[PDB]
């Protein structure tokens, strides 16, 4: 599976692409305002994460940290990244389909359009200005929207028990945008796709 990571907006971004406990393709790259970088996905990948990292800086090595989406101060994400991010997530591949759905349960630093460049299904798109609105108390200093887990760490927010409900934080994320995930418990918007579909995830997809 192909995924066309565009960078649209005024900044620099570094793209990062993981399952958690491994890279995809290179795990990560710098995109500057306009570039293109495209990476191929092993079908049947689960639980694959597509995001930006802010505010870079690395070493001659692929060392260093960044301001949103840290993975362990690496270029080439092996990890998870540190919140707050926007999350393009996708399992591909799953019984003959593919899901994919955007979310803001990890909180929010750069808006994203995660769509299908091949038929079948729709895309889903967290273009607000959630950075500029967010809540006095979700507002990360080094940039970016924190969710209420990061911030509180109760079982309320972070859906410990299983059992929680929308909360203050989280209708604040999904008043802003609707087809991304709010909290654990969200009423899906993940969208079903073809089995091996392709992608591109735009970052600031709108002006
Ligand atoms: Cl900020």
């Amino acid at each position: 599976a192909t995924f066309e990571i565009v960078n649209r907006c005024s900044y620099t971004v570094w793209a990062a692409a993981s399952k958690g406990d491994a890279a995809l393709d290179a795990g990560g790259r710098q995109l500057n305002s306009g570039e293109s970088w495209t990476i191929n996905v092993e079908p049947g990948t689960n639980g694959g994460k597509i995001w930006a990292r802010t505010d870079c800086y690395f070493d001659d090595s692929g060392s260093g940290i960044c301001k949103t989406g840290d993975c362990g101060g690496l270029l080439r994400c092996k990890r998870f990244g540190r919140p707050p991010t926007t999350l393009a997530e996708f399992s591909l591949n799953q019984y003959g389909k593919d899901y994919i759905d955007i979310s803001n349960i990890k909180g929010f630093n750069v808006p994203m359009n995660f769509s299908p460049t091949t038929r079948g299904c729709r895309g889903v798109r967290c273009a607000a200005d959630i950075v500029g609105q967010c809540p006095a108390k979700l507002k990360a200093p080094g940039g970016g929207c924190n969710d209420a887990c990061t911030v509180f760490q109760t079982s309320e927010y972070c859906c410990t028990t299983g059992k929680c409900g929308p909360t203050e934080y989280s209708r604040f994320f999904k008043r802003l945008c609707p087809d991304a995930f709010s909290y654990v418990l969200d009423k899906p918007t993940t969208v079903t796709c073809p089995g091996s579909s392709n992608y591109r995830v735009t970052f600031c997809p709108t002006a």
